[PDB]
Parts: C-alpha cells; structure tokens; sequence
C-alpha cells in the first residue's frame, strides 16, 4: 500500500462512494461492497479525484502521449487528471474525448500516438471495446487503461475483466486501489472486522 | 481592464485561440478577429482556462449554487472551473452536466437551486435555450451565464446576442473579455496598430 492509496480509500469512504453492505452487482452476485465513482459530484471531489489519478499515473511509469476520456463518464475525469498532471507534476498533455452522436467526432487534441485511456471502473469488459474502436480507428495505439478500482473477481470464466482487457487489447491496465489494498486497509481498522470477515469471505468465492 | 483579463488575452493570443486576419463569421460577416476556445486542447490550457473562469466568477459577485456545463463543449469547462474554484478560491460547488442522448439525464449533482451556466462564446443566442430548457425543466432557477468573449456586435436586430440572452431568460451574462478590452489591449501594443485600426473600424459598423 502506497500513501495516496491510503487517502484514496479514505477519500472514497467519507464520500460514501465506497460503501459496505449488501449489494447485488450487475452480474447478479451479491457483493459486500460497492464502489460508485458517480458520488464525486463537486469541485473538490473532482479536484482531489484527479490528484489521485495523476499519481497512479505518474507512480506507474507507463508512457503515453495523450489522455482519453470515454463517452460521458470519462470527460470529467480525463479533464481533472489533465489538470492535476499539469499543476502538480508539470506534465502537459493533450486531452481529448469522443462525441457520442448520431460519430468519432473527437473533442480536443489529435487522437495521434499513444493514448492513455482513463475511466472509473470496468466491470463488463465494456465501452473500451467502443472506446478502443475509435483509438484504433484513427491510427493511434493504446498504451493503457487507468481506473479507480480493480474489484479483482471472476467474470464468466476463470479470469477477470481487467485480465480480459489486458488479454484482448495487448494493453496494460493500471489502477488506484485493488481489492487487496481494500482488505489490507480493513486489517488496520479493527472495528471494520465485520466488513473484513465479509470481504475476506467474498474474495475467497470469487477472488481471482 | 482588470489583470486576469490582461493575461487572458495574452494567454488566448499565444495560444492562437485569438487570431487576427479576416474571418467570415457564421453570420456571414467578415470580422477581423476570431476567438476559438477549441484550441484549448491540453492539460495546462485547461488548467489556466479554469483559473480565468473562476476569477471572473468570483470577481463577479453574482451568486449561484451550482455549475452547469452544456452539451459537450461545456463539460471540460465546467469541470475545470469547478476545480479552479476549490483549489484556488475554496469554493466547493457541485457540478453537473447533461447527457445529449436519444434526454436530460444529468450527470453529477442535483439540478437544484441557482444554476450557473458556463460556456465558451455565444453567437447565435443558442443551446442556452436547450440548456436552459433542462434547468427550467427540473425546477432550478438560472443565475447566469459565464462566457469567455462578448464579441459585442449586432445580431439581426439592434441588440446583441448576449443582450438578447439577458433580455429573454431574465438572467445575467458575465464574461471574461469583451471587445472593448480587446481594443483597450491593442492600444498598448503599438505594433498591433493594423489590427487596431481594423477592429476599431469593425466595432463602428457593428459594435453594439
Ligand atoms: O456491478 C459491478 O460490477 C460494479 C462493481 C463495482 O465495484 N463498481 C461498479 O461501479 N460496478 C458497476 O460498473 C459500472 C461501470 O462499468 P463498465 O461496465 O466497465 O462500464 C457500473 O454501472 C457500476 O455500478
Ligand atoms: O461566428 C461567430 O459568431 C463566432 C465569433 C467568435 O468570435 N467566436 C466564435 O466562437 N464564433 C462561433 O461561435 C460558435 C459557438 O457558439 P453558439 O452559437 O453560441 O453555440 C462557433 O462555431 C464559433 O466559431
């Protein structure tokens, strides 16, 4: 666990973006925890959020030339990560995004070179295959996918979605927290035991 | 002319977002200058851009509860203005935006209370009437419209678009530069004389 990961969880908790209960995923499973980046609905949330993203980006070491935000749910993030990156790390990079309009119609820079794709959480090895249609549809390569939370569980097969993503676009997914950190984290909060025993239990059944 | 307006022009120039030549507006007129916020395609541009917006916001004194970014061209701005506002002024505000999808489907906070709408440049007393459909379609009032550049010229009538906007949504449009500052600015650059005599000439024919 690296520090920014520690405050992220925290950041994430207080926000309630990270919640402990009894959810029912889009898959039909019944996870004990849910992560919902949508609850980042304010300036500061956005401000911080992009501070975490830039770190994991930076602290990753992958190389990329350009940020890319998918659809709608990508725009606020790619914009914030872009500002974090220049205010905070002195990295000046070009962002753009795609117009989901009855076409590609990118908004912002080129779509030239090594795209770094950015999003919130992959569950269903999804829009990436749309998103990544564009990138590959304009003669730019894909460098990777930066996300918030790797739920680290099984899909319909033995592997996970992230894994499938790595396994299909010859790309590398980076990400801020993972299940593992999530647990690691609960081990320090003695009074999160109930959530622990539970997420501990869960990863057993489904953890990849 | 207030300082941030001075660096904005500058910022705007070096960027070439502000260009001096011979354009032909969407109206059919032949302006001597063009402003094209689209050339803000990088992290820093976005970073700065939202620093200017927050100022004019702040330095305005209007009150609002929430930021609002229209369509696509609004998302990167409302996101940046939101971060500026919290990093820089300690104003924590809730942003959201609208999903242009075959509906309202806002993305982010409420659409509750006093919206502050944010955009790049109004020319054709436009999407505001779409944008402002939403706001008024959800029981939020409109506090205003914050923009970059008031071109300060005539529409089909004696008044300008901004004026018509004020004149139709009982709202107040704020904005960073105006033609006037634009000129004021050229008066200090002795070797911008040609652009001066020209934009001076232009405002005469069309200036409101
Ligand atoms: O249902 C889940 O898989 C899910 C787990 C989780 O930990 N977080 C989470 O965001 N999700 C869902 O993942 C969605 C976004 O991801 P994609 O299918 O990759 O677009 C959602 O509708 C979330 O609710
Ligand atoms: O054609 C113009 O009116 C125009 C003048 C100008 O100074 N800046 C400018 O952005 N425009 C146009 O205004 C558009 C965006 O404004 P709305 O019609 O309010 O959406 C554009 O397509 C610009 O090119």
């Amino acid at each position: 666990m690296k520090p920014y990961q520690r405050q992220f969880i925290e950041f994430a908790l207080n926000k309630q973006v990270l919640k402990f209960g009894e959810f029912t995923l889009k898959s039909g499973r019944k996870s004990p925890y849910f992560f919902n980046a949508g609850l980042f609905n304010t300036g500061r949330d956005l401000a911080l959020l992009g501070r975490f993203y830039a770190e994991a980006l930076v602290d990753s070491g992958i190389e990329f030339d350009l940020l890319f935000g998918p659809a709608y749910k990508g725009i606020p993030i790619a914009t914030t990560t872009a500002v974090a990156l220049a205010e905070h790390h002195d990295k000046d990079l070009p962002y753009c995004f795609n117009r989901k309009a009855a076409g590609g119609s990118l908004v912002g820079s080129a779509l030239q070179g090594r795209v770094m794709l950015v999003d919130d959480v992959i569950t269903a090895g999804t829009a990436i295959r749309e998103s990544m249609e564009i990138i590959q549809a304009h003669g730019a390569t894909l460098a990777g996918v930066l996300i918030s939370l790797d739920r680290q569980e099984r899909g319909r097969g033995e592997i996970s979605a992230i894994q499938e993503v790595e396994r299909d676009y010859g790309c590398k997914v980076i990400s801020i927290i993972t299940l593992k950190d999530l647990i690691a984290y609960l081990e320090e909060k003695p009074d999160m035991a109930e959530h622990l025993a539970a997420v501990r239990a869960y990863r057993e059944e489904f953890g990849v």
